């Protein structure tokens, strides 16, 4: 069959419809020359709100956080050229994150292209290598279906970033034509369905025998439908302590007895201590990046031990092929979406007690007794603000709220800091660049969670460096109105970096903050005194509309426990 | 060759760069590049300047080498720095820039494996540099170094990036490291037949760009060309400088925002010697339209298009040449001004005749000017006034827009590569950082970053880097609120649809006293003179915000469609008709 609608429509006319029919309702981006078809035509759409940015970086990020924060796929729009290539980052950082996005970028039209025309690039070649797809519609016939197929592989398997090209002829021209089982598929279905239903059954038969198990649970449970449910009823089931990823915090309530928080190099010593000495790893949706194992020979020696005797080993629950058996030998591995596969496989493990359970959760407990969080070293009345404590009082201060708060962060230290010190209890409330750690994406990342949830309280955690990277997108929160709440933590070095140069081998000066802020229009407060930092957080915390926050914290302070690079996830530091 | 021996990937690296005559790097730490960084921070042989963004490094870094005429060198880690860096990459390759990117890169053990900050690198950026590489043992690092330094500056110049894996940074070195050129009779045989086209030609003109800027002693060459036969001498965007725009052979720019006598003589001309300039779509218009006196010589076997080009797939790449002069512009015009038959002004009193005519008919002086709100061009105007005296040492960085192609008509362009402006790629945010690392370039030159506010807003998080390191640019930041380019376009095309072109604008004198630097605001005529004085005058970082006019229109304007003797000239019933449709349409708010 075939649609008759678009006829006599331009390309930009139809884009502005097919974002109508993808239940789009913001996007981020910036005009130019060759995307001007298409801001002309959701000129002053009232089917969407259309975020203005600084930098079509800024567009990117906060993309993302929308994206993070919502589950749906953050939308981007920007012209040609430098547009396009502004938000190579973006792309990089979500295809390394699994965050779903649609980039549309304006292109020369098709007859320029390869003439080295005004504002071209070959941005099908550039950004083929960091999107999980790309495109350039090459007629304006063929540009809703190639909406279509973007919109679906962005948000499907391991969702990710997808490029189109729209050339200007595209968008400018008008559409003038209308517009679009098996035995042997049975017998695939049947065979796929065989292979996965006793892959679960040699699962739940590894976890029945676990005298010592752990969920590692990853980004991929909270990007499933019904994840961190099945989660819970598993964990609370079977009794088995349960230990997220940086992006998986969130996906299991931290204050439930059998938390053990956050694994890897920067990880609670006790996550680490119960993951080297499990006899059964169930890996949800976790990838087993090398943040989180350590040297790889090192890791899980137990379960590669009872793997090697019958008895337990590595389960892993994952959705994207590529990904089972990259970096570690599952034992067994469970292919496809970790909510389905978790509702066939709760019913056949078996249930167990805390108290069947004793000899492990003792253990456990014995390893919080001895490494908690909350031991370092506080700060004297006299000095500056310990940045643990900006990350523990925010905890508390949102304590009766964690289901509408969300934490977007930096990258460094400070991203550690309330990694470990926050406790998080709602999925996708941690919204944070992982795999490819991209500085500079917390205050935009933290406006787009904010524009998905504009009920609900978002801070960004962002320390100095990081946020000197993108600060100028103050004006697009003021400009909007766009309720975000700011926390820099002003310690005037790259503490990561330093921290990484005084254990394996050194630093910038920072405007003035609330100058700056002054200058955006934003709400701003300063505060260096230890017994000051509560009551600034709940100035910042109850104020309408953007905030920002400076905490003056000191320089040279560790992140503990630490995993050094060439240890094993037991060998780690932690403070005395 | 077995000197190295001993050293680390990092220490070798220094050494590179002592033998690639680097003084200043452009970078920004992290994991996977810290052996490099060890081994040049702290090093007493080179400048290291650290922004806030790698952006800006790599922007940086082409104003360096804009000022400079040596390559721009940036160092920055994997993943997100590189990633960061790309936009400078592809900005660099449009404009052919000199750039070697050097970005750390994940063991080569964990490449391909997700590795924690890894990237494709080389796969994201092949297709913005010249060339791209990953080192894969310390002992081809010295090679790999050099042909890079090599490809970046060979040829028409460009960005090239080598990926330098972590353990091979910090690995220590344990090893040791016929024809017959009739092609020179073929060159000699092709310059003789382009000099028998100039000497026979009755109205030449001279088309130059880039590549005599970039090619040693090209300027002084095309002026002793220019003088010796009077030729009248055009430029592209890239070209101001070029020539001294105040000789009275000077057509000034040509193109879509080009004088309308210099697009007149194109037109009209019987043979255009193209000089390191490659026929842009901005400088064209319609290509079946172009040129359309110098075509119909060149078919009746009397004139057509002498291209003098370095790169190949350059020539007859958009014009058919009627004669391609392979290699470099400056050695080639050693070899073609002697075969040049001398001619005085008086000799071509009737082409000059002509282009005065259309320099009286059409001057770029002509738009309007009554002291309520300033006007962009005067502002360039009186930026070009206040330094006649010194052009020889004032260097303009430009972001991308209105303001671009204002100071491009009226400022009076003398001094080679004076002119550091992004025309390819066309990247607003370019200028502050440009503007820094020329001033990085030229530390006793006058630096000036002529910005409007859209493009300003990009970067301006880089006035940090400037008040940290005391780089002593000069910041002009016309403030009109708009994207001014687009809302011309929008309003040319799109019947005044101003569809997300208007953005707020932080306060510029706080944001300056934010980043300590000296600042003043000036929104009245009468007092712009005065604000441009106190600004060239300060000692270090200093910016001025100049309050403008909206809703003003760069003319001429040859817009899409046209030839390039079809352009849009200032009218002043026009405009305030203009103004007067786009009142009613925007209900009063525009
Ligand atoms: C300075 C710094 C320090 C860090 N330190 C740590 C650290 O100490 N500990 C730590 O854990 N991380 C740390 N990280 C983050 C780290 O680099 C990784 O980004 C993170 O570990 C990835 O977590 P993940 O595997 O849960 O998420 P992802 O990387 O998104 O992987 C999720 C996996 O689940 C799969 N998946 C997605 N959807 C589904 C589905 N429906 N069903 C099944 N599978 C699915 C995906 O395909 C993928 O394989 C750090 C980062 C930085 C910048
Ligand atoms: C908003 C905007 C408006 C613009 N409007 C105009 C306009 O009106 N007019 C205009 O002219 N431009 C304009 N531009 C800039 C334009 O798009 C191009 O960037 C510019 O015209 C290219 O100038 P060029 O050919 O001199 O330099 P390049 O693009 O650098 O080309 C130089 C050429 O010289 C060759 N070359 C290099 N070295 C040598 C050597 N040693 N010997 C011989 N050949 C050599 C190179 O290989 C290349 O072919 C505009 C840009 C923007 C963003
Ligand atoms: C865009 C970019 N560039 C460089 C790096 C390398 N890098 C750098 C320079 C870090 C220091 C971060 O400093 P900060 O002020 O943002 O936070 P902390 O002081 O709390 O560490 S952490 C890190 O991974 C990076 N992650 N991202
Ligand atoms: C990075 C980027 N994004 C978008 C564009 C598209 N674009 C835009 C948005 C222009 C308006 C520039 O506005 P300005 O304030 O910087 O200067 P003017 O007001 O004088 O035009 S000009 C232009 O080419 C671009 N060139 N570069
Ligand atoms: C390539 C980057 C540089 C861009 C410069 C800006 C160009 C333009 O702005 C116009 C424009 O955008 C119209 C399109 C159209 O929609 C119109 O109504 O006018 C029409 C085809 C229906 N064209 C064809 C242009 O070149
Ligand atoms: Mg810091
Ligand atoms: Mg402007």
């Amino acid at each position: 069959d075939m649609d008759e609608s678009f006829i006599g429509k331009s390309g930009g006319e139809i884009f502005h419809e097919m974002m109508l029919r993808q239940g789009v309702k913001h996007i981020f981006g910036y005009p130019g020359g060759a995307i001007l078809p298409v801001f002309d035509a959701i000129y002053n759409s009232k089917h969407f709100d259309f975020i203005l940015p600084r930098h079509e970086q800024g567009a990117g990020h906060m993309a993302e956080g929308y994206a993070r924060a919502s589950g749906k796929p953050g939308v981007v729009v920007v012209t040609s050229g430098p547009g396009a290539t502004n938000v190579i980052t973006p792309m990089q950082d979500a295809l390394s994150d699994g965050t779903p996005m649609v980039v549309f970028c304006g292109q020369v039209p098709t007859a320029a292209i390869g003439s080295d025309a005004f504002q071209e690039a070959d941005v099908v070649g550039i950004s083929r290598a960091c999107t999980k797809w790309n495109v350039m519609v090459k007629s304006v016939a063929e540009l809703p279906r190639r909406i279509n197929e973007a919109f679906e592989i962005a948000t499907s398997g391991r969702p990710g970033p997808v490029l189109v090209d729209l050339p200007k002829d595209v968008t400018a021209g008008i559409l003038r034509r209308a517009i679009p089982p098996s035995a042997a598929t049975r017998a695939a279905k049947e065979l796929s369905t065989q292979q996965l239903n006793a892959s679960i059954k040699r699962a739940a038969d590894l976890i029945n025998m676990g005298k010592k198990p752990v969920i590692y649970a990853g980004q991929g449970v909270i990007q499933s439908e019904g994840g961190p449910e099945l989660l819970k009823e598993l964990a609370d089931k079977a009794s088995i302590p349960v230990t997220t990823t940086l992006h998986g915090l969130g996906a299991f309530d931290e204050l439930d007895e059998k938390s053990l928080h956050m694994l890897g190099m920067h990880g609670a010593a006790y996550a680490n201590m119960a993951m080297q000495q499990a006899d059964v790893i169930i890996a949800l949706g976790s990838r087993f990046d090398d943040r989180v194992t350590g040297v790889v020979s090192k890791f899980a020696p137990a379960a590669r031990q009872a793997a090697a005797e019958g008895r337990g080993g590595i389960i892993h629950f994952e959705i994207m092929p590529k990904n089972i058996n990259k970096v570690v030998q599952a034992t067994e591995a469970v292919e496809g979406d970790v909510g389905a596969n978790m509702k066939l496989l709760i019913p056949q493990v078996k249930a167990k007690t805390m108290e069947d359970r004793k000899e492990w959760f003792d253990a456990i407990k014995g390893w919080k007794k001895k490494y908690p969080l909350s031991h370092y070293q506080r700060a004297e009345r006299t000095g500056l603000i310990k940045p643990q404590t900006v990350m523990e009082e925010i905890s508390n201060l949102t304590a009766d709220r964690k289901d509408k708060t969300y934490i977007a962060t930096g990258v460094g230290q400070h991203q550690m800091w309330v990694a470990q010190h926050f406790r998080w209890r709602h999925p996708r409330s941690m919204i944070t660049s992982g795999g490819l750690g991209t500085m500079g994406y917390g205050l935009p990342a933290a406006i787009g969670a904010k524009v998905a949830q504009p009920d609900a309280l978002v801070i960004d955690v962002d320390g100095d460096a990081s946020f000197n990277m993108t600060l100028t997108e103050l004006s697009t929160a003021a400009q909007f109105n766009i309720g975000v709440k700011v926390v820099v933590l002003n310690n005037e070095e790259q503490g990561m970096v330093t921290q990484w140069q005084n254990l394996f081998y050194y630093h910038q000066r920072n405007p003035d903050f609330m100058k700056l802020a002054d200058a955006m229009g934003i709400q701003h407060q300063r505060v260096a005194e230890p017994d000051k930092l509560v009551d600034a957080l709940k100035w910042l915390i109850n104020t309408d509309g953007p905030a920002l926050l400076e905490v003056v914290t000191d320089k040279k302070v560790p992140v503990l426990p630490m995993v050094p690079a060439g240890s094993a996830l037991h060998e780690f530091l932690v403070f005395d």
